[PDB]
């Protein structure tokens, strides 16, 4: 009697759920493609079934759509069996939430990664979850759009009797936007700390003065180009913390020796205690002048390269080599200094655009949805107007297929990841896999 119901849906779901459909499992597949293709190797053939295992995952909800576009395409009737309904929805709700909480430890790994860079699954819950919906009895019948012929509804009546719908959906709600303000404060402080002004940190050893020159001008490049440069002499530093909040650290030596590759004077003090100023995960450029004269041509180079590798720092730029005079070639020195900035560009670059990305995401497909339920489930109930009825119900068509454009931006969103963060989560990956 009561005929609260949206027109629109029935034209608005069938084309909707189809378009996201093949878009869905066309962006499924371009993942699955790039992916197996950046893996070629059987060394990877734990990562590449964890990424087939992810793709299984989306299809088992893909699947699910054709369900929804014929029980909208004759008129929001469910035909099939009920439990069906309850299969249905409940793998909603279930790859809703999972792509909530993925979308979240995106930004959160990206969070510990921009900033701070120095029981867990919830297996148990989604368990309670799915042994829910499986007691639950979804289906409602209701006459049709004219009278006297009962169409079925999936998940559109709320039995105000047993089920106590009202706190499960304040509980949720109030969950998703507790997650929601976790990845809105993550991206923005990501947002904010990429923008920061970097402020490098240059370090020479120069005898015959070769090395400072090149240091000068690398520094008047950075600085030309808005940095906050340090540049420093070897025999005025102190290894105690030296790189302590410094982003970019050049280290510049040139080679000496009759005999071996030694390094200068001024600069054997700093390499030897090299762990105390702070290498680990610290962007560290290496130049340095010499001459081709002699065997290990800008060997001093080389040997805090390699010395660095061991140290776990993060070499942003194949070193600097001069041969002979650096007045000679300046437009190389000053590449090499443009080159290094480029480098380091990209890597903010890339997590500008992942922070930008979760929260476009977040802010047009989830939270609408998550805005409009409450109001929702209240006017459902009886405890609003007619007029708010209709309207809230209206934008709950519309807000509900937004929330399933999830489908086809998750997979978009792990392709950027893979095609882009690639070294970092290869790493993570091989890591958790080493003990358990
Ligand atoms: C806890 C709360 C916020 C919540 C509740 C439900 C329930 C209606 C089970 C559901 C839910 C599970 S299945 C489903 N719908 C929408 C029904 N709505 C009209 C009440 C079924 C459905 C799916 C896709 C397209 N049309 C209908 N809704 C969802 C999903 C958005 C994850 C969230
Ligand atoms: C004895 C001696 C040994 C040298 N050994 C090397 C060497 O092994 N490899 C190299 O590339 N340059 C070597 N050099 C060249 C210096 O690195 C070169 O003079 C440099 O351009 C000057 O840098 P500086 O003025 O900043 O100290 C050596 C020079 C001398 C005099």
């Amino acid at each position: 009697s009561s005929h609260m119901d949206s027109e629109f849906r029935y034209t608005l779901f069938p084309i909707v759920y189809s378009i996201i459909f093949v878009l869905g499992v066309i962006a499924n597949g371009y993942v699955l493609w790039v992916f197996a293709r950046l893996y070629p190797c059987k060394k990877f053939n734990e990562i590449k079934i964890f990424m087939v295992n992810l793709t299984m995952a989306d299809m088992l909800f893909l699947i699910t759509l054709p369900l929804w576009i014929v029980y909208y395409q004759n008129q929001g009737n469910w035909i099939l069996p009920k439990f069906l309904c309850n299969v249905a929805g409940c793998l909603f709700f279930i790859n809703t939430y999972c792509s909530v909480a993925f979308l979240g430890v995106i930004t959160y790994n990206r969070y510990q990664a921009v900033t701070r860079p120095i029981s867990l699954v919830i297996w148990v819950a989604i368990v309670g979850a799915a042994s829910y919906f499986l007691i639950l009895d979804s289906t409602n019948t209701v006459p049709d759009s004219a009278g006297s012929g009962d169409v079925t509804r999936c998940f559109e009546h709320y039995e105000k009797g047993s089920v106590p719908v009202l706190i499960i959906h304040i509980f949720i709600v109030f969950s998703f936007f507790l997650v929601f303000l976790i990845i809105l404060f993550c991206n923005l402080v990501i947002i904010r700390t990429l923008l920061m002004q970097a402020k490098a940190l240059i370090v020479y050893g120069s005898t015959t003065g070769n090395t400072e020159y090149t240091a000068e001008t690398i520094a008047r490049e950075l600085a030309d180009a808005g940095y906050e440069v340090d540049s420093r002499d070897a025999a005025s530093v102190e290894a105690g913390g030296l790189f302590e909040g410094f982003d970019l650290v050049l280290l510049g030596c040139s080679t000496w020796g009759d005999d071996s590759i030694e390094l200068q004077d001024d600069f054997i003090p700093l390499f030897d205690s090299l762990e105390e100023t702070g290498a680990q995960g610290r962007k560290v450029a290496c130049f340095g002048c010499g001459d081709s004269s002699w065997e290990y041509f800008c060997g001093a180079v080389d040997a805090i390269e390699e010395k660095l590798k061991n140290l776990g720092a993060e070499i942003v730029q194949d070193g600097l080599r001069i041969d002979g005079d650096p007045r000679a070639a300046r437009d190389d020195i000053v590449g090499w200094a443009h080159d290094v900035r480029g480098a380091i560009a990209e890597v903010k670059r890339r997590d500008l655009w992942m922070a930008c990305t979760v929260l476009a995401v977040f802010i047009i497909c989830f939270v609408p949805h998550h805005v409009v339920q409450l109001p929702w489930t209240l006017a459902e109930l009886g405890f609003q107007d007619s007029k708010f009825h209709q309207a809230i119900n209206d934008a709950h068509q519309v807000t509900l297929c937004l929330l399933s454009t999830n489908c086809v931006l998750n997979p978009v969103i792990y392709c950027f990841l893979t095609k882009k963060f690639r070294k970092h989560l290869t790493e993570k990956f091989y890591s958790m896999r080493s003990s358990r």
